[PDB]
């Protein structure tokens, strides 16, 4: 038992990742198979980034300029192209060590594992949810860029997130694997805004069932609820409405623990009601949006890869 | 910006997990070089570990007993031997993804990352701290015992904590790699007691640098303490004692923010007595001990391995 906020082992992603220097900026890139990918704001100066015309300032780039270091190697770089906000470094060398992979787009409320990386070396793992708002919270410094956020799936890494940049309050933005922003952001130095961030409800639901799972009961009452009559309770409480596709999904953790989801949704509309009276829960004083419910029975019952 | 609970890389100590069988019990064990390290129990039945003679239970094994496999490959047994509560399994084959490692013991207030496994097989990754009381705050199942706590400096893995056994209310033991437990405990199911944890100080002060390091100021106040009379007020509170050598450590935070480290003992007396007033730290409502200040360092200037 025990409950951490747990990532995926990062290995098989670790040994994809290499340093992309254009000029005098220096970032991370993606290696599978013969391609490098990474953001297109390495072909800037801080200058640029101000307000760059990325189409304009790539025609000036040929191959020789862009250095890909594998480590202690550097990769020679074949053909180049841009894709939305990232570029394609085509390689004269298939990396040997690229997994199974797909490249994914999330949803808002899932989560994934990212690994930070400085000059093409792993820094350090950790767990993010995409944020309603399309941001996630992250921990980025410059130079990280490129880094990457993933699940795995027994053998197959799904790649879900490249970093571009960060936003007021420690916030993060950055694309799918195709260069697509998450969010209503552009890879620009000049003002922007995310839009209000939301409580990710079913992943409060499957963060109290892990509760219950272990051991921590205290917070739950004997009612139940309507499924219409909880959401006109937490949308005060800037809670996402809660749907029927939810309670399915939430179906696997209320079959092994015995509570209704109506019935934990009950227990949640005290919680938001009433507080916590100073209690915690899986030692936590505030309500936990972090865990999906496939990470709740992931954890509990000890999937691996 | 922004400040996660990281853990470190752990594709170097992905690549020694292996699983290990006798009889009907399988658990996880590190293999490095020719060297396969796992718990002793593994040589147990369930009834056995009620009460066991592992020297007795050893004796009537022979290398043969012994079932390793690395992936999907049987490694041979060619020795075996039981120092404390390990047992070091030699193989005839040396592992070639064993990385530069050292084995050292750790001290309480020390922090390391847990590489869970199952079968043989990484589960996830997470940030743990040896508690004062030498106990570890994990997340750990069945056939979880052999999954390896770890650190990494450049490119050397430290290993430190090989996970053995779980403690009422989820809490978790274990030895070093030379198989000596931290803390007063045997691996035998009967009854035995955990001493009173207590709060890291100096855990408490480097997240309180994190926290200005990220903007989050409001809890700094405008006094000083002195080193006895801190110490006095954080007793009653089952804080450690903050000694000289902690304040020494604290050095490189205290440089880089501006603030005396004896300055942030006198915020941190504050918090102790007066409570939070419904505020939070770092996106958090109670005050975090398990970021070492090397932790913080390694995390806001981006340390890579
Ligand atoms: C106003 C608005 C909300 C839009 N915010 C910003 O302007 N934000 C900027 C930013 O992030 N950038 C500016 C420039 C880069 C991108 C960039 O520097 N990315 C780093 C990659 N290595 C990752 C950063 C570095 C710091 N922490 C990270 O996460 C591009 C092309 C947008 C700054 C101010 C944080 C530098
Ligand atoms: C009373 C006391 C405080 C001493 N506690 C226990 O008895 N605790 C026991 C326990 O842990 N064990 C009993 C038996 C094993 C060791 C063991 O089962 N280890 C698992 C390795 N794969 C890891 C466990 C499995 C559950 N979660 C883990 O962490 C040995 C030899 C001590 C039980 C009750 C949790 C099973």
């Amino acid at each position: 038992s025990g409950f951490r906020k747990m990532a995926f082992p990062s290995g098989k992603v670790e040994g994809c990742m290499v340093q992309v220097t254009c000029g005098t900026t220096t970032l991370n890139g993606l290696w599978l198979d013969d391609v490098v990918y990474c953001p297109r704001h390495v072909i800037c100066t801080s200058e640029d980034m101000l307000n760059p015309n990325y189409e304009d300032l790539l025609i000036r780039k040929s191959n020789h300029n862009f250095l890909v270091q594998a480590g202690n190697v550097q990769l020679r770089v074949i053909g180049h192209s841009m894709q939305n906000c990232v570029l394609k470094l085509k390689v004269d060398t298939a990396n040997p060590k690229t997994p199974k992979y797909k490249f994914v787009r999330i949803q808002p409320g899932q989560t994934f594992s990212v690994l930070a990386c400085y000059n093409g070396s792993p820094s350090g793992v950790y767990q993010c949810a995409m944020r309603p708002n399309f941001t996630i919270k992250g921990s980025f410094l410059n130079g990280s860029c490129g880094s990457v956020g993933f699940n795995i799936d027994y053998d197959c890494v799904s790649f879900c997130y490249m970093h571009h940049m960060e936003l007021p309050t420690g916030v993060h933005a950055g694309t799918d694997l195709e260069g697509n922003f998450y969010g209503p952001f552009v890879d620009r130095q000049t003002a922007q805004a995310a839009g209000t961030d939301t409580t990710i409800t079913v992943n409060v639901l499957a963060w109290l069932y892990a509760a219950v799972i272990n051991g921590d009961r205290w917070f739950l009452n004997r009612f139940t609820t309507t499924l219409n009559d909880f959401n006109l309770v937490a949308m005060k409480y800037n809670y996402e409405p809660l749907t029927q596709d939810h309670v399915d999904i939430l179906g696997p953790l209320s079959a092994q623990t015995g509570i209704a989801v109506l019935d934990m949704c009950a227990s949640l509309k005290e919680l938001l009601q009433n507080g916590m009276n100073g209690r915690t829960i899986l030692g936590s004083a505030l309500l936990e949006d972090e865990f999906t419910p496939f990470d709740v029975v992931r954890q509990c019952s000890g999937v691996t890869f």
